[PDB]
């Protein structure tokens, strides 16, 4: 549990923190943990956010938070792993519907790429409002019978959360600006957790920023241009 050295995308300016869910990602980890640790934003380019751990490289993003998770323990460092297994399958098809319906150019597929991506984030929703067994024993459910837990697994932050929360932001800047696309404001538990989540340093911290994001998406979101 020592020399750390975190490796991130770096913006366009060399410096700040560039557009990459999986940097911001183990970024979280490292800081939800409390561990000492150093980071630095690098090209990268196409490869993948490392680290190293006293002076050995660690890849690939889920093998490096199955390593710090297993690594960084009790009672020294708290256990991030999500506690209900659904709350680590909740919106992962939401990145991938986003991808397509951003990337598509023809008119006449725009409204069922769409609607892929609002059912994908309609089931988040539901998740985020359903409560938790231990809400419903504990009765700290809204007075609409409805969960107010603040993340997915609770009202901790949790690797879950390290996961998703980077690509829901991505999907909500980059779908407005290419799309003209809103989040539906009725999906009151998505909008909880989004706003929860930017009230968190962990989060706020590690992110990119909104121009960064839309910038380095200015290739990839393509206009309805084909019919």
């Amino acid at each position: 549990a020592m020399g750390i050295e975190l490796f991130v995308k770096a913006g366009i300016d060399g410096e700040s923190i560039g557009n990459c869910p999986f940097s911001q990602r183990l970024f979280m980890i490292l800081w939800l943990k409390g561990v000492v640790f150093n980071v630095t934003t690098v090209d990268l380019g196409t490869h993948p956010p490392f680290l190293t751990f006293n002076g050995d490289v660690k890849t690939d993003v889920n093998k490096i938070e199955e390593f710090l998770e297993e690594t960084l323990t009790p009672e020294k460092y708290p256990k991030l792993a999500a506690k209900h297994r659904e709350s680590n399958t909740a919106g992962i098809d939401i990145f991938s519907k986003f991808s397509a319906y951003i990337k598509n150019t023809k008119q006449q597929n725009n409204a069922a790429l769409e609607r892929g991506l609002t059912k994908a984030l309609k089931k988040l929703d539901d998740y985020l409002n359903t409560p938790l067994p231990e809400e419903i024993d504990a009765n700290t459910c809204g007075e609409d019978k409805g969960s107010r837990r603040k993340f997915l697994d609770g009202d901790e932050l949790t690797l879950a959360d390290c996961n998703l929360l980077p690509k829901l932001h991505v999907v909500k800047i980059v779908a407005k600006k290419y799309r003209n696309y809103d989040i539906p404001a009725e999906m009151t538990g998505l909008w909880r957790y989004l706003k929860n989540a930017y009230a968190r340093d962990e989060f706020t911290n590690t992110c990119a920023a909104d121009s960064e994001i839309e910038l380095a998406y200015a290739d990839v979101a393509k206009r309805l241009s084909r019919s």
